[PDB]
């Protein structure tokens, strides 16, 4: 690959945030590898945040995002156009705000929260809340909130309008000199973005889709060296609909495409739309051959390719754990079936008592598990430890780990554990686990409903230190041979070259 | 009749419009005949239209309204009072509008539709739509429409106010120099007019009824030579409630007074109110003796008189049609039972295929007929040709015509067809057809449910050219002897003279 | 008692009003007796009225309130603080109002009611209603009322804000120079007072409870000579929650504490809260030993004391009535079971016809009694005479009187009648009647469901003039011996001294 290649990759997803994992981790690391191979791979997002600067800076400070990865955001782009049209700050905006606050007395609620009342009439005028570098000002009309101005570092970046139910129905974004550059309608019911007005260019759009199609045609040169990769399934139409004639388009599916918990044969509606149009773009990528194989029968398309996530080999713990500890790391999600896990930890501890179960995670499964834990009185064995910033020093504490998930794209959490020499006991589900857990040499695969069979193989190893240690080391080394950076990279480059 | 008579007739109805037929046609022609006999007969209306000038001009251009017939409208009257109180245009109104639009940028939607956004705050200010000589300006508040200004020739004539559901709850009417002369409350639910404020006279009224009672006492001199004729049943209370001591009052009923599709013996509520008060005014007029007869038993009143509509004899077609074509002209209305018609055209064409059925009309029966047409697969026989501006050159194309109506006042469409020498096959219903279709000499009457008996007599004549031609000529000439202008006029004059 | 004692009693209740009886009568007279014994006893209220001055003046003019009794009201207090901070009238408030009314025409509705419309646009601006010394101005926005300014003697005292449903959601109170001193949120659904802003002191409160707790700590010196008596059960938390360490606190229960019409054993929720905290204050007072006795078992507290209302002996009528008249005085309330009364007056008059039944009262039982009266056709015997300002000259007209009440605190109306030498026939209910009607010496007690037994003893006396006269005189004198001022007063003083 030409160190001076003019190839560039644009990887698309709705938003980035701190403490948001999932495919964005896969995007971050994938960007890192492309740059290492001298192909810049940046990220494109389509949502509004007044503090994206702080968010990206923090993602890089925490080592989650490679320093070379840029994020291109649609509102930032028009903000930058607006910044270069005015050469004088919008004082009138501040005057407008200041005028509405004159003739008021202040009544404090607490140190950064006060209300303001007209001193002639006693009418409720404003609510002001201040925290650190942020400030919100809420204006009232007939004692109902109508507007909120949001500030960062004493500069307005956003104004919101509220309807009779006190929900947002309109937004304005201001540039760094105080000028409005975009406004847009919000449907108060569901929060869907509607008509979008690009004020700085005197142009209207039907909605954010139309806005971003336009943005991408400005952002991404129409050359065969421009590569677009859409990871966010919700964002695929933005890519699909541009008028690029020469730039390449790929869509990546990160999850099982079958609808969750269905016997109809139902496919998730977005991922089905992406798959069905595979022959209208350069390619749809899935993480396993298993999934690629299922698709080629099910659908009449051919442009389906298998490319695994890159895998990064962190250093293993210095010490094998031997205390009968076994943990679970995950978001608290229905599809990871932690409900079965507690019903196996129930089983393990009726038979062997000194085993305990450490659970890290946050989500819609936590407080109906906590209640599930002591309904059957098990919280001196089963522990629910909340969120994990450092889920590698949690791996060191574990002898083995468990996965009761029914639906995965690849199961990276299971791979990541094997890297720390911590062997895995998990369901034989699609897709992922069947590949990198070799039954009886680095961890166990069970067939997916037999939580009883899970009892045996789990407490087997929680009292066999040497088979615990040897399998984890066979689990780490297996990963290294199976998922090499150079192998993945090559599959990418063959697609781009055509 | 004195060519210098001071008699004048005021004929009342809610509104006039282009493409609105029915009794207004009867009013138009009736006015024409009264003027010919040297008695002016003008029309009074009670609704608001900013473009009534254009509407009346067009009605006269199209030859629907006699050039001598004036329309007196209640809002026009107060508009004219306001016009003579101010001698300087209302610049402040335009300044008010212009002020709210300053400091905006424009964002086009299409060539005559743009939106306006405050350039300091980005707030949505206005929507402007322009077409030819008309313009509407919509102002927004918290991103919801609150007001609409309507323009004709760049002059405001109306302002409307909108509630939270974006429905009108208040209206203002402006005179030709821009001054508000009337405002009024609207009930957003049903559109009923409420409190009405006559600003130019500093006076309030309970509602449009009270307003128009007042108007009529100003418009119509209280002399025995002032004659009021109420045609619009909805407008009867306006007439009934004035304090005129000397002016004559008549009400005309144009329809069957029995409630439609009823077995109770139910009378339409308005027409019952008019009938019950017949002995409290000079007279209630119905179009047939049949109907007059039914009333005199049913009710304890005597002032019921029969006077037919005037009938105008247009020139007949030069040629008899002989192609097996037979048509239906009507609004698409439940009471004209076109449902039976298609179920007779079904019958005719199972027996004789080369017959086809041309249907002109628009209404609430059209798209459940179109579907009814091909559910039984008949659209190469039965044709639905939309609206008719020239329903006489449609008469020429026909050999005969059909009426499946169950409820009529007289059945003028059936008479009008006979004039074009096109004989009629229609139900023997009340009221009208029993009079001017002589069974077996100019057309057929069937008894009203036997659509099978209709099959026989219809396709009889669609293949008997000479009985088709002779009956139509017997149908035209019959009309001429039966309904003469001089005969009708005389019945009117005897009422007025008493 | 020291004529120079620094003892003072503060008696608490939500509001005072004219034509509002009940415990406020008991408070009025109780105040009178304390002052006579040289201990000032004033009243504290917690609601807003712009005309409290007129109301108190009228209560004293009518001899209902002792001239020495002051009323301390929470809003008056802050009004007075505001009055002493400004030394210039708030002209801007009047300018604000005047500005919104300029450029309008007036349209009269009647002599004190007019509407105002902008003369440039015709928009509805205001509604003004004037009566005597009061005026309200309503302002409109998009033809919906948003604000009402209330005036007394041409000075604003209140401004109200209206929501989309035209209900109050915010109030402002202005001082006598026109300055806003308090504003507060109203929940439009139920009318509950919320966040309260004491503008004159730049301070906020959670609600009226928090406001009044604060008020009472300012109003009532924290000394053992400050005595707080809470009569209004709704107002007990205001007293209970102050931080007074030294001032005494008593709560008085005026009614049966059992929930009305219940078989569960349910206690009225407020009175239960007061009773349960009896040992946390100086004492809970009930009107009878009977009720005190029921409580000491039912609850685990001891600070329950019995002290009767003071009783005032008005002069008796000069003449015994002997016409068979027998009356009922009461508010028309479910708990006084006038339904049974009419079903005894039914019984009395089937047997003796010349007896009639005079009923004075107003309430939620009147119009389902009127209908109940002639459904059984009895209004030439049973009479419903409306409200009574002079219920002593109604006592003179009566030979005896009746009470069918199931629930009482003491039954003062029954006592008051005996004073006029009018003996009572009433149910033996709790609490009260068992004490001061001695069965067979001054009136009759029946057991509470036997309305038939009531027939006998009633018409017995309506035809025994001498037993009617003698029992009433035994009824008057009994009261005098039983309920002496000095006896009551002494029970109070022993509590205060401890």
């Amino acid at each position: 690959i030409d160190p001076f290649t003019m190839k560039k990759i644009f990887m698309m997803v709705h938003e980035l945030d701190v403490n948001k994992g999932g495919m964005t981790s896969s995007m971050f690391n994938r960007s890192k590898e492309f740059y290492d191979a001298d192909i810049p791979a940046d990220i494109v997002t389509f949502d509004y945040k007044g503090n994206y600067d702080e968010i990206i800076k923090a993602l890089k400070k925490q080592g989650k995002m490679d320093r070379r990865t840029k994020m291109y955001n649609v509102f930032e782009y028009f903000k930058q156009i607006s910044n270069n049209k005015h050469f004088k700050s919008n004082k009138l905006l501040y005057k407008h705000i200041s005028e509405r606050l004159k003739n008021t007395i202040e009544i404090e609620e607490s140190k950064g929260i006060s209300r303001y009342f007209d001193i002639t009439t006693g009418t409720y005028i404003a609510y002001i809340r201040k925290s650190k570098s942020e400030k919100v000002i809420d204006f009232f009309k007939d004692n109902k909130r109508i507007e909120r101005f949001s500030f960062i570092d004493n500069k307005v970046h956003m104004k919101e309008t509220f309807n009779v139910d006190n929900k947002v129905c309109y937004q304005v974004f201001y540039d760094e000199k105080g000028y409005p550059y975009i406004s847009r309608n919000i449907n108060a019911n569901n929060g869907a973005v509607g008509k979008t007005y690009v004020l700085v260019n005197k142009k209207e759009f039907k909605n954010n889709l139309a806005l971003c199609v336009y943005y991408l045609e400005k952002l991404i040169k129409d050359s065969k060296d421009s590569i677009m990769i859409c990871d966010g399934p919700g964002s695929f139409p933005k890519m699909f609909n541009t008028n690029h004639k020469n730039a390449q388009k790929y869509g990546v599916i990160h999850v099982n495409h079958h609808e969750n918990f269905d016997d109809t044969g139902a496919f998730k509606k977005s991922e089905k739309y992406i798959i069905e149009n595979a022959n209208k773009i350069n390619g749809v990528i899935v993480l396993t051959e298993a999934q690629r194989l299922d698709i080629l029968n099910q659908f009449d398309v051919e442009n389906i390719f298998t490319i695994s996530n890159f895998v990064k080999i962190h250093n293993a713990p210095k010490h094998f754990q031997t205390e009968k500890i076994v943990g679970h790391i995950s978001r608290m999600v229905p599809t990871k079936r932690i409900d079965l896990l507690i019903e196996v930890a129930e089983l393990v501890v009726k038979k062997d008592n000194a085993v305990k179960f450490h659970i890290y995670g946050e989500g819609s499964v936590k407080d109906k598990i906590a209640k599930m834990i002591e309904d059957k009185n098990l919280e001196r064995n089963v522990f629910l430890k909340g969120y994990t910033t450092t889920p590698q020093k949690c791996l060191e504490d574990f002898k083995l780990v468990v996965s009761t998930s029914q639906y995965e794209g690849q199961g990276l959490s299971m791979i990541e554990a094997m890297i720390s020499k911590r062997p895995v006991v998990a369901f034989d589900i699609k897709y992922g686990p069947s590949d990198f857990i070799e039954d009886n040499k680095n961890g166990y695969l069970i067939e997916n409903h037999n939580i009883n069979d899970m009892a045996d193989k789990i407490l087997q190893l929680v009292n066999n230190d040497v088979l615990a240690a040897e399998f984890g080391s066979k689990a780490r080394e297996n990963i290294i041979e199976k998922y090499s950076t150079e192998s993945i990279l090559e599959k990418w480059l063959n697609l781009f070259n055509s």
